[PDB]
């Protein structure tokens, strides 16, 4: 368990939640000083439970695969909800078995299918701590269209912030006012797998990527990352997806 309370939340307590989230993910090595997530984990140890409390103190518990930071499903009162995909179905064998009923959401967890279900891309969905409080409250009342948008908010404010310090900082800036994610934020989210792969390939290649990774920077400009000396590698990314899962 890691925990976050929106009641009384500020940039510091959110920082501590994101720190806790990162520290709960097991790893045996660092690659260029960045934790390398495990190739796999067998049984219930695969999944971390995040306890989130909205402002009024209602709670959901979110199940996260510790090898890839993917949200598999969540529990809200006595009802469990899982994405419609095999990994989630497998997770439902291990978490929230005490739920009185289990609902399978009518989409998978990937951004493309979530955006379809929600009626909108995530460029247009404001994120922040208030949006996170809203998302928690939404997931309490099954509505599958509303839940898709809530889940885009949740994934970005939790998993994506764990992966990148820049995104954590973006959410901290939106502690008391939501705002659509920066282009750079979207870019990083979409590049995580690729960055993770190229950082791993750079080991044995003198710190140079085999294939450059294109990102958008904080001013809106398209930039190529070619090696591990980039600030994206030294001072941004916090977790690497294992190339075994790429
Ligand atoms: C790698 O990227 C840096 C930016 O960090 C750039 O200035 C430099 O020319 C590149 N160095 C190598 C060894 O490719």
């Amino acid at each position: 368990d890691v925990s976050f309370r929106l009641s009384g939340a500020d940039p510091s307590s959110y920082g501590m939640f994101i720190k806790d989230l990162r520290n709960a993910l097991p790893h045996t090595e660092k690659v260029y000083n960045i934790p390398l997530l495990l190739p796999s984990v067998s049984g219930a140890g695969r999944y971390l439970l995040m306890h989130l409390f909205n402002y009024d103190g209602n709670t959901i518990t979110v199940a996260v695969d510790v090898t890839n930071v993917y949200i598999m499903g969540y529990l809200a009162l006595t009802t469990s909800y899982f994405f419609n995909e095999p990994a989630a179905d497998l997770a439902s064998q291990y978490v929230f078995r005490s739920a009185r009923r289990k609902i399978t959401l009518p989409y998978s967890g990937n951004y493309e299918r979530l955006q379809i279900a929600a009626g909108k891309p995530r460029e247009k969905i404001p994120i922040g701590l208030p949006a996170l409080d809203t998302a928690i409250s939404t997931l309490l009342h099954y509505d599958s269209t509303a839940a898709a948008g809530a889940l885009l908010v949740l994934i970005q404010t939790t998993a994506e912030a764990a992966r990148f310090k820049y995104i954590e900082q973006q959410i901290q800036e939106r502690a008391y006012r939501d705002e659509v994610p920066s282009s750079a934020t979207i870019s990083l989210e979409n590049s995580w797998s690729g960055l993770s792969k190229q950082i791993q390939l750079a080991q044995g290649n003198n710190g140079v990527f085999r294939t450059p990774t294109v990102l958008v920077d904080s001013k809106g400009n398209r930039v190529q990352i070619t090696n591990v000396t980039s600030n994206v590698v030294t001072s941004n990314i916090q977790l690497l997806l294992n190339t075994k899962n790429i």
